[PDB]
């Protein structure tokens, strides 16, 4: 009778307490990451100073890393493909780049590389090159097709990554490089590189790219917890109502 | 006038003493630098570890800086042209590069770039591009044509430097850039750079350093200096004894 209903009401009130305190700690983690994101922690000095001057300098969009989202599986490949370009700054125009350069020079604030969005042009494999590789067993993907980004930046991201192939292993990068006459850069899932011409880079032993991925994850989980909480408050209100009368 | 001879004798004795001390400090600097070389000091960890294993791993020739010799007047330009590529390791083949990369990975020994001789692609301007600049007063050379190396590494050296133009000065570099439709990187003898798209990078003064080529240059300078100091010293020793002797024959 009332013994089972009081037990169930207690499971729900306790689970409601768990979820609220858990949500509070999850929000605290989101805020820590948001602060790190918007303080530009981990960025090179000149890049940090330009982004801190978004409210003074004209035409500053953001660093490349801020503009793309990459799954965890492909993060090492994309970071390796980009190299220093992770922190290249997308700006409206070459004029905007020159103003930011002057701002850095005058203040002694370091150095940065700029990508003028009105002028930068996409790269892409030809249709025959793509067909030459995209069913090879080591092929993972064209680097630009492995990331997400707003359409406004499509020519900038194609420029940096539309001619970069991601392969599953280094032998596969060698194989596909040959099929492509060593015209293009290939990167493996583990971060080894076959550069145009056949040079090979590798070895081994926290990425800026994991920050907006964890932030997006925390965001979705927070929405999930708010509905878990709403559901648990309904269950508490429910088992109270039948029980109250 | 015996006094003028005694003073000339004291001069030569003073020069001989100072030259001996100077030679000795120069010898010590030479030995110290040769020890750094033997330690692979200044190489990044991954390159150091491959070179230490160069007789265990197959097909390891060596780092670019070990395989080229650069005339003193071109050292600054070539070191600037190469940058970190003076530590790229020439190897027999892709398989050899893969085994070396596997060695670095499994031991946590860092990263390195490898140049596999069997495939590595040479680079060169077109005939018409070379003709447009070849006779310009500020043209010094194609970087790969200013450095010495054994013929076996020709494609590896051209890959790194066949598309880099060395110029007399920056005004000449900018003239040559326009003649080449801004397609190539130019380096002056003083180390200034004109690169395609270079107006999009800048800010404060860059000042990085990984100057393994400059250690080789200093070692060649010390070798040549030490030979000169040896001859100076032996000359001064003979002049001191000759003047001391001629001074004693005249107090008769």
């Amino acid at each position: 009778h009332m013994a089972a209903q009081k037990t169930e009401l207690e499971q729900h009130e306790a689970l409601l307490h768990q979820a609220r305190q858990y949500r509070q700690q999850t929000k605290a983690r989101q805020q820590w990451l948001e602060e790190m994101q918007h303080d530009y922690s981990g960025f090179v000095q000149g890049v940090k100073e330009v982004l801190k001057a978004r409210d003074l300098l004209p035409g500053i969009h953001g660093a490349i890393v801020e503009l793309i989202r990459v799954p965890d599986r492909y993060e090492t490949a994309i970071e390796t493909a980009l190299g220093g370009a992770m922190q290249h700054i997308v700006v409206d125009s070459e004029q905007a780049a020159r103003q930011a350069i002057h701002y850095l020079k005058t203040n002694g604030y370091g150095r940065a590389t700029f990508l003028p969005l009105d002028v930068i042009k996409a790269r892409a494999l030809s249709e025959r090159e793509r067909a030459a590789i995209d069913r090879h067993p080591a092929f993972v993907g064209i680097a630009s097709e492995l990331v997400e980004y707003d359409r406004a930046y499509r020519a900038a991201i194609a420029h940096l990554l539309g001619h970069v192939i991601v392969t599953a292993d280094l032998k596969g990068a060698n194989e596909l490089a040959k099929l492509l006459h060593y015209r293009y850069r290939l990167v493996t899932l583990d971060g080894d590189v076959v550069s145009p011409g056949g040079a090979m880079t590798g070895g081994g032993a926290a990425s800026l790219l994991s920050r907006n991925r964890e932030l997006e994850m925390l965001s979705a989980k927070l929405q999930e917890m708010d509905e878990t909480i709403a559901r648990l408050e309904r269950a508490v209100a429910a088992k109270r109502h039948e029980l109250a009368e």
